[PDB]
């Protein structure tokens, strides 16, 4: 369509990466119904097209994004958030794989969209935070349940409790994030990473992905159960016959996507 | 009341921080059933006192806490535990937040008091474990499980089984504590945070710090829809309004714990 | 009895450490049929052997191991998956501890391996990686479920979806091993470990791997509350008592294994 | 809109329920991809009725439901399943209560449908069962989940594994329905316990509602803690307010939904 | 104590049986905070004893108990509840069994107390519900948690939406009580069961208790494991041993608690 | 081989059902190791045995199984269960269906034999129970757990802590069992049984089997997502397809077990 809010191109080796840039610069990209409408419309429009393998978020040099529009809940009330934050994990239930590229601040709904990511890669100066508790409220989407799994009780504690942002680093450390690149650099590494997935067979990706996203929700007992029956589907395709043939005869696998 | 085992006191902005102070140097804070019911009182009495927003827990330089006593252990049975290890954990059950200021020894029991706390923060010359291996028993309050979640498999089966201390560094790379701090300094840097945790609505902090705790209780699933119910709770506070006003109209926000 | 593929010896003081050695260096260490078959073998050996306390699991400098037989899969169908990688999780029920000692590359099953171990020790050149997906398949023995629970969703997920390799140093910082030790030294350092162990008493060490291990099974709550019950358990040993009475009379205890 | 395979009504007591009725009986009501687009219309389109408190989902006299359209999945393949049958649990996403009158057969994606209703009424010659296993397949639509946690295994898995029907009275007795009615008032009935259910508040129910179906979502001390939530927060609402002031003041409740 | 709603006595064989029962039957014995408090002071009281080894509560002919008490109630806020019906399951913590013998009306909050219970009795006349949502609110003590556990979803979803009492035949059939008894002799049987639990060893009864309570908590694998754990752990006694011996050598146990 | 303790023949049309039977009648089948060990190798030889199905599983007209062996236990102590039930549960691995034909007393161990199968058909006289607590002891193979899941907390409560048995009309009104057939053609009617599931397709009857189990180790949503990728699974099979086909050519099945 002709989107206000957000751009999309498709990057990488023949077009394989779809890309999507939030951009709403004076506000810091900060998470609107407006906006979210759109991501929510380029996500499935880049999980419908056959050409991508993968998807790269990100925003602008200065921000991912800072936050959600409070003048548009400032003034809600209880039954009314009761009976009526919707579509805000449309991201969740995309099956290709989903990398955000997270250069300057990621703060609230902001911290809260790039957790939802697959892969988290940020810049030097990329900082992450839950600033919702100084606004009299609490993260509403994964900010105390994705962040406490990934940086441990007494980090994410602190966050969620003080506001305070975290830098590129620490979250590195912590293994919110993946890895840090240069600033210019970030979504150009971002799309060559999604390119190599991309490159991979796409069913046996989503099956991957799928298996990953299970270790949240089961005990590893359930989890290696789970992992063992797809692993045992991944035989059922041609692809799998193909780069294992690929290994024996020591030539390159050219996967089809099924 | 007149306390044998544990000082208390008031501190930071405005009086809204307790700190607590394990106080039997003698036996390095070794958790005496005795001390026990004194540190459950002081923390009860902090949680109903209005003007508290949020606690520290601390001991001497040279240990917070060497562990439950083993004298008062050495001579019980089976049947001793079956029919009678019971108060140990009400600090789990304070809604306020409770920071441990760990210098010098956490170990055993102490270092399973420490992990209960919410944030933890570490001398440098800290160092926790869990020794009971070493005296033919395990770790009784949580030590298997809130050490093995923040450190993960290896670094926890190790500790576990041979008994081996750790640093306070290695403590902070591993996710265990969250800051390192001067053994000087440790317990007022512990207050100024606590300070920042008590300038927001106490009833929000509440509901965020339940929110948290409640990652290692669910799937990300459940955890995600109960978040998503507190955080429309939220709505229901007078905190909330002035909050999200005070953000809008760009001014300091009062809030009035309800 | 006569092993064609690994290699095992009795080490440390007073011959306590079983040492297993994948040896199969022109494939790699890869972990075909008949090699996890004499793995299994050895581990029930050392396992009934009561001079034994703790197993070291190794490979060559060059590769603990690099998958399984890519080999023998190749031919494998959906059908023949279903109705017939049975034996591959043998090691995790040995009661005593097993530390992966792991050299040079660890990937596809054999990074799977070494994280059903309860510890991992690397050598400084080690690496790890689950490249499944390049072969069109996924991980099929906890790959996408130990890995994600030790490093967190971002750096699983990079892994499993890309293929790529992370290095020891990139392990330890993660929590995916517990310490890192020179390539030449790294075996020996990992039989000291498991000497330490194997002096401790055997029913408590064994107790406290369960207490551990169901970290990954449970809610924190019903963890605590297990955890709880085998240390009362603990109070039925004679090394129980013995251990705590060795602290209060100021002297050595001495555990029978009891 | 102009319904092809459904009829839908208001019924009730100022027109607070809404009936939806599926009817394909040439065919027993297969459940085909057309007919569950226009099931899952008229669901959302009752669900946003700010007059309707409470939906009725019905069939025909002879049948409610006798599966999916085992024509339509004649000649789909493995890799169709993966990559493209998807709305099939649009009903579980209704706030409102539905009560399922299930007259004549249930079986297969019929008894699915009627059990992931939040009541099932049956008529006296209903039947319900699973013959998945009859045609090569299994239940896909929670048949092997929800009939188990309504049955017990025994009964389910000899209903699953031989495809035998049930009668109503073994439904009723087993406790996956309800209540039993003649096959001539079966809708009737099921209306009036839909417009009891209609008369309370329309945002207590749907947290009632929510706290039940949690039971199958958690452990039972996480379930009784986040009804506890849901409990605090009908403190909220008028129409707790209400409700309460009627009993003391013995009068009848005027609820508002809010 | 002096108690002023509630009657204590102990009966059965040798005075092993603490009967409560509540008295405040003309309010059909609501359950106020200061007969909740002293229903707890009771049951610490009877647990404490070492003459009773199992507890009987009941109610008077026509009501166990009606529900909270909805005029204490009735000027809450939500800011009351937040930072506030809290000692509401102490029962849940008594080691000793616990019958409730219900008479007469069991309505939310006593429906809840008795599912509270490890076991009901019912008599012939007697009726349960959760009426809770004709007052605007939800059940908030287990009512839709414990209930939905007993008698499936089906049937809970119907009580809790509806406010309609079942009998005391359509709960035994439900699996919600377990035994109905005549009126007049209800409170007889039931300390019938009660003294035959009391002539068992109470250690063992205790972990019997706490391995049938974990049925709720954990995965059947788990359960099954943390039953294993208690059945090793009743080795540890004297009883098991005399339990045993007493069979093998033709005689009758004397059970001595150990 | 040459069984002690057991008789094994096949049975139905096709001789397509593995018959086991218990024949230890002067101990009234108690489950010593001896009679363990040639149960699970009849187990294993049906399970492999390509022209069986599924298997029952009976004792004599007298008893099913009585229990763990009592004199085999009695001089036990808790440090050899310790290092030492182990071969208990194999019957839980098999993945063809098992039935229990259950006539006469199932007690103890065995009762939790039979609850371990599938599927119990009870004869008109067989009784239930766990009287381990009489022997100072608590059920050690799912007693606790599969029973309590069965027939709801009251009734397992009330037979885990009396040790009273309960009837075949309790057992199937509760669940436990699903059919009571005549004493003298209980075997021959669970035979029957067998031969029907005996005649779908093995690899789609082993799934259903395995989605069934599934329903008491995960949340309902896991569940369900499990039981999708089982049911995705089937359409890599030509069992599926030919059933299918078969309902729409209208003529009957001929299933391959691929
Ligand atoms: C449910 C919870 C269960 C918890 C279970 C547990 O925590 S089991 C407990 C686990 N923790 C312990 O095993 C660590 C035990 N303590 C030690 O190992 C060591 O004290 C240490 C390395 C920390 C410090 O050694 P030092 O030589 O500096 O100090 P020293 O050992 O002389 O201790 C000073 C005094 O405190 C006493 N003391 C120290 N730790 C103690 C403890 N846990 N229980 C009782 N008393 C203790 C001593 O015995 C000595 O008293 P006297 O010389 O005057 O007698
Ligand atoms: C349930 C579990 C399922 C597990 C599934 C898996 O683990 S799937 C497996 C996942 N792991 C594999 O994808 C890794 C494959 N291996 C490699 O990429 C490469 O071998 C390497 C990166 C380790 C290093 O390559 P190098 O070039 O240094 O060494 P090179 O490739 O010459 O390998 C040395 C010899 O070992 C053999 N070999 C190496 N890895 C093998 C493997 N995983 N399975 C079978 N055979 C293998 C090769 O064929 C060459 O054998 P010949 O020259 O005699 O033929
Ligand atoms: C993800 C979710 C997945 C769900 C998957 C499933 O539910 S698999 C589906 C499972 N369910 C099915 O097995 C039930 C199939 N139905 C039956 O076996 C039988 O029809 C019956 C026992 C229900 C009733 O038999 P009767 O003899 O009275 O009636 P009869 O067999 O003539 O059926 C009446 C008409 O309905 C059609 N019909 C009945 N069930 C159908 C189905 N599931 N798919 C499409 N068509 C069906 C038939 O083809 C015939 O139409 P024509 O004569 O015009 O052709
Ligand atoms: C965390 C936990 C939360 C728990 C929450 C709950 O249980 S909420 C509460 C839910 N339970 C209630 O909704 C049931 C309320 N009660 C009723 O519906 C009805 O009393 C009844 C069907 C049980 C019986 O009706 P009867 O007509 O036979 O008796 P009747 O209504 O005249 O009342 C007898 C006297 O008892 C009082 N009474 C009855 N139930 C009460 C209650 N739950 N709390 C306060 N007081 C109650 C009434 O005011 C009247 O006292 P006076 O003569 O002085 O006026
Ligand atoms: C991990 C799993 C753990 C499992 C743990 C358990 O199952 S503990 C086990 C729990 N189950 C038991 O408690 C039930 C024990 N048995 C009884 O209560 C009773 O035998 C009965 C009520 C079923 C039937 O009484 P009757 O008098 O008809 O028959 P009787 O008692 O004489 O049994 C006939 C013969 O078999 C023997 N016998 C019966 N049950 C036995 C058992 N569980 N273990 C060993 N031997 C048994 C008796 O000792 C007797 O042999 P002799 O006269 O030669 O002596």
């Amino acid at each position: 369509a002709n989107f206000q809010y957000i751009i999309t191109e498709k990057k990488g080796k023949n077009s394989s990466v779809g890309l999507i840039q939030l951009n709403r610069p004076k506000a810091l990209n900060a998470l609107c119904n407006g906006l979210i409408e759109e991501l929510n419309q380029a996500l499935e429009t880049f999980e419908e097209d056959p050409a991508v393998g993968a998807i790269v978020l990100t925003g602008g040099e200065k921000a991912f994004a800072a936050g959600a529009d409070i003048k548009e809940m400032q003034n809600r009330t209880f039954q009314d958030c009761y009976s009526g934050l919707s579509h805000w994990d449309h991201i969740t239930r995309i099956k290709k794989p989903v990398i955000a590229a997270v250069n300057g601040y990621a703060l609230g709904g902001g911290c809260e969209l790039a957790m939802m990511c697959d892969i988290i890669y940020a810049g030097e100066k990329a900082q992450f935070g839950q600033p919702e508790i100084l606004l009299g409220t609490i993260p509403g989407a994964g900010g105390t349940q994705r962040l406490t799994r990934a940086v441990g009780k007494s980090l994410a504690m602190e966050m969620v409790l003080t506001g305070d942002r975290i830098s590129a680093q620490d979250a590195k450390q912590a293994g919110l994030v993946s890895k840090i690149f240069p600033v210019e650099t970030l979504v150009e590494e971002a799309i060559q990473c999604a390119e190599k997935i991309a490159n991979n067979s796409k069913i046996i990706v989503a099956m991957a992905k799928e298996s990953v996203n299970a270790a949240f929700e089961m005990t590893l007992t359930e989890g290696n159960k789970l992992e063992k029956k797809l692993f045992y589907s991944t035989f059922a395709t041609d692809d799998r016959r193909e780069g294992m043939s690929a290994f024996v005869e020591k030539r390159k696998a050219n996967f089809k996507d099924h």
